[PDB]
């Protein structure tokens, strides 16, 4: 296995070329390719030539574009601010849950608020070993006849584990920092060193302050506390020596980190345009690049092309100005030597680039027009920026590689991040971890949506589409048809994009690409975990038209299905809290009101124990033939084996069939609430429901009484939640308001109903919208978590635990990935 990382100059070859020979990964082997610059190494990864580079956000985003299609995939991790332990919000959480799901299991906090290694169910008494995200050790549990298992202690903090490491077996390293950590085990906001005398500033998470390097015998600045802020910070830095402000910088000089970095390019750009010191606007007025040209007299911005703009750069012949270290003033701390050796007046770079000592001659040049020290850059600063990223093809065909050596090497303590040849090479010097970042992650999701469209905003005149147009997402060929048909009569209220998938949908609708789809219940944990919002939803109630006549009126009824656990009169010996070992009939795996509500409730219960083993003998077509689950599946009346099948062949599949697998062979059946009406009284010819009556049958509530089949309202396992037209936050008044107005023309009762149908169509079953639906309603946001108040209390409860940590589909931690934006 090899891993060739692509430099960009001939210091950071040096450097990487040390590496190949000092880091010793086994199964690894690391080698090293030059090129001249950063864009000839994107093009040499996307080429196969190389494999991986450390990228600026501004590079991470040209690199995700189509001529080098590169994504990021290993980051140093950050935070916004201080949150909730796991522990805590978990216990808040599950303690937030529908209290009528009973006996579920509440985590152990200790007075840390971590969780305590050993987790115990008390309904149960089952007992395991957690890791630090309390997330089972599978094979550790032990049942209530044994004692609670030995589980190993939990990994200590940062602050700690870095203090064991530097005392490193010795009971004292002599000569040497050692970390001063609090009672929580976190950073002390101020650090000493121990044996110089010098003290700083750091936040909670250790990362070191700049300008608060304070001498012995000196006054430190106050350490700010509980600081959980690791996002970098743009800053402009200057010289106390000048004494202009930042609206002045018209006609000077001035050093970047480079054209293509965020906190030397797009940051101060920004802000130059917001403050209009910049006579530019859009693309009509030319270039950003030229626009700066006219605006500074002379600056060194590696990679530009205008003349002026590359006048202060010291680099050698093709060297100079060239986004590389070979050109002395590239990156952040070029940018300082440039500001240093008074080639600018003021130098474009990022906070971790500047200088760690309180006393010199080097202040922030604020945005507001004042100058402020320099450890004072979170108020004195051009923006938040993103995280910088290692990167690799789209293709990912050596992402597993390059994760494996960057894991093994940091944790051999390999030399990755710093160097005698100089700062930032191979990666930034301020770095200490990189982590994966998530498996789906791409710019988009990396940078977020404000920072990426800051940076698109900067190469091309992006056109917002209309807030008067719902561009509606459409996920197959006939769907897409209808579609057009319907922009064809909406007078341009209404269009159509193609995905593949309600998944690709959401993506879109996240990315701006589109405005609504609508979704499936299983496809709205996901959607909702990504930040859309139900802006409408499908109303099935045929008996009640009320609510689509006058909109806004009060519902009795919504009328969506209820699971419930339906068993017969005869049998008064079973109820909820025995039906392990008894005879089950589901529809099929996978159905929501047949398997996901039981499965769920059955694993809330019991310790996440198997479906499949929690009852005797079951009819549960789709799983597999051999198991227990289809032992009672009977497979066909006309014998070929199509036993246990997902067809009309099993006579025991679907809605129809769970109820003969009760009434023939069977002791309890899960089914929506209609089942039994629809198959008794007579209502069905066939000769096992031959008059067959409703009084016959009821069902378990979760309190282990029952009811009869009647109040399936106040008597079933869950309510399911009506489908939702999902949209962006920003985006709900108005999708609300343009298909409230195409519902008056083409819905049910529809003015022009003649024209066009939204519920019906000839193309097919179902498209856009369900075939049944009454009309749509406009969600009611209530004052509670979106989770609790699309899906239910109950249902939220018996699905996923009530529970904001469940995940259903890998989109959800590249959508949840927490960003370094502005306001
Ligand atoms: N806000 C809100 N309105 C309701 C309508 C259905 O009646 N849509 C939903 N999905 N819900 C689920 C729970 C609920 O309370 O019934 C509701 N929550």
């Amino acid at each position: 296995r090899h891993v060739q990382w692509c430099t960009i100059s001939h210091l950071e070859q040096k450097k990487c070329n040390d590496l190949v020979g000092s880091c010793n990964v086994p199964d690894i082997t690391l080698a090293c390719v030059y090129r001249s610059s950063t864009e000839n190494c994107m093009a040499a990864i996307k080429d196969g030539q190389a494999d991986a580079m450390f990228l600026d956000s501004g590079d991470v985003y040209k690199a995700s574009l189509d001529h080098y299609n590169l994504k990021p995939i290993i980051a140093e991790p950050y935070s916004l601010h201080r949150e909730l332990t796991k522990c805590l919000k978990h216990r808040q959480e599950s303690l937030g849950g529908d209290k009528m799901v009973k006996g579920r299991y509440i985590p152990q906090c200790d007075e840390k608020g971590n969780y305590h290694p050993v987790q115990c169910h008390a309904s149960t008494g089952y007992c395991w070993c957690v890791n630090a995200n309390g997330e089972k050790i599978e094979g550790t549990n032990t049942t209530p006849v044994q004692t609670p298992p030995t589980c190993p202690s939990q990994v200590l903090t940062k602050c700690l584990k870095e203090r064991q490491e530097a005392l490193g077996g010795k009971r004292i390293a002599i000569g040497r920092y050692i970390p001063q950590c609090d009672e929580q085990g976190n950073y002390r906001p101020m650090q000493c060193h121990g044996s110089t005398g010098y003290c700083w500033c750091v936040n909670a998470i250790g990362e070191k302050i700049e300008g608060t390097n304070t001498p012995p015998g000196n006054t430190q600045p106050t350490c700010q506390s509980h600081d959980w802020d690791t996002c970098h910070y743009a800053v402009a830095v200057v010289k106390n020596s000048s004494t202009f402000q930042f609206g002045q910088l018209k006609g000077k000089r001035s050093c970047h980190s480079g054209l293509s970095k965020t906190d030397g390019w797009n940051a101060p750009v920004n802000v130059f345009v917001e403050k209009k010191l910049l006579p530019w606007d859009g693309l009509a007025k030319g270039s950003i690049e030229r626009a700066v040209s006219k605006f500074f007299s002379a600056s060194c911005i590696p990679g530009a092309t205008e003349t002026n703009l590359c006048k202060q750069c010291i680099g050698e012949e093709e060297k100079k100005c060239k986004s590389s270290h070979d050109e002395p003033y590239y990156g952040d701390h070029g940018a300082f030597r440039c500001l240093q050796e008074d080639k600018g007046d003021v130098a474009f770079l990022k906070n971790t680039a500047l200088p760690d000592e309180h006393s010199g001659v080097y202040e922030l040049l604020c945005p507001d027009n004042t100058r402020k020290p320099l450890n004072k850059y979170k108020e004195c600063n051009l923006g938040k920026v993103p995280a910088d990223a290692v990167v690799t093809r789209k293709a990912g065909d050596k992402t597993k590689d390059i994760n494996d050596f960057l894991l093994e090497a940091q944790k051999k303590k390999c030399k990755l991040f710093g160097s005698p040849h100089g700062k930032d090479l191979m990666f930034d010097d301020s770095t200490t971890h990189l982590a994966p970042l998530p498996s789906e992650i791409d710019a988009f999701f990396f940078l977020g949506v404000k920072w990426y469209n800051a940076m698109k905003a900067l190469t091309e005149d992006v056109k917002l589409p209309s807030k008067n147009k719902v561009r509606w997402c459409t996920i197959n060929k006939p769907e897409m048809m209808k579609c057009k048909d319907w922009a064809a009569v909406s007078g341009g209220a209404i269009a159509c994009t193609e995905a593949s998938c309600p998944e690709h949908c959401v993506k879109q609708i996240l990315k701006g690409e589109a405005d609504a789809v609508t979704l499936d219940v299983q496809y709205m944990y996901m959607a909702l975990m990504c930040g859309l919002l139900p802006a409408v939803e499908e109303y099935p109630n045929k008996d009640d038209f009320h609510p689509c006549q006058i909109p806004g009126s009060t519902i009795k009824d919504f009328g969506t299905k209820r699971a419930v656990a339906l068993v017969k009169k005869s049998n008064k010996d079973i109820k909820w809290n025995n039906l392990k070992g008894k005879k089950s009939c589901h529809t099929h795996v996978g159905d929501i009101p047949g398997w996901v509500i039981p499965a769920g409730l059955i694993s809330n219960q019991n310790d996440n124990i198997d479906i499949e083993s929690f009852f005797g003998e079951s009819c549960a077509p789709g799983s597999d033939t051999n198991s227990k689950l289809c032992k009672l599946c009977i497979g066909d009346p006309e014998n070929p084996s199509t036993r246990c099948s997902l067809s009309d062949k099993e006579a025991y599949y679907g809605n129809e069939g769970a109820f003969r697998c009760l009434v023939e062979k069977g002791d309890v059946a899960f089914v929506p609430h209609t089942v039994v009406f629809a198959n008794t009284d007579g209502k069905n010819p066939a000769e096992w429901a031959k008059d067959l009556k409703s009084e016959d049958f009821e069902i378990l509530c979760l309190d282990g009484s029952r009811a009869p089949v009647t109040n399936y309202r106040g008597c079933n396992l869950s309510g399911l939640p009506p489908r939702a037209i999902v949209t962006r936050e920003e985006s709900v008044s108005d999708v609300v308001r343009i298909l409230i107005n195409q519902q008056s023309l083409y819905g049910r009762n529809g003015f022009e109903k003649d024209m066009f149908q939204m519920f019906s169509s000839a193309k097919g079953q179902n498209l856009l919208f369900n075939d049944e639906t009454q009309c749509l309603i406009e969600f009611d946001r209530q004052p509670k978590d979106i989770m609790e108040d699309y899906f239910g209390v109950r249902y939220y409860t018996a699905v996923y635990s009530a529970s904001r940590s469940a995940v259903p589909s890998e989109l959800i931690p590249a959508c949840t990935f927490k960003h370094c934006s502005n306001s």
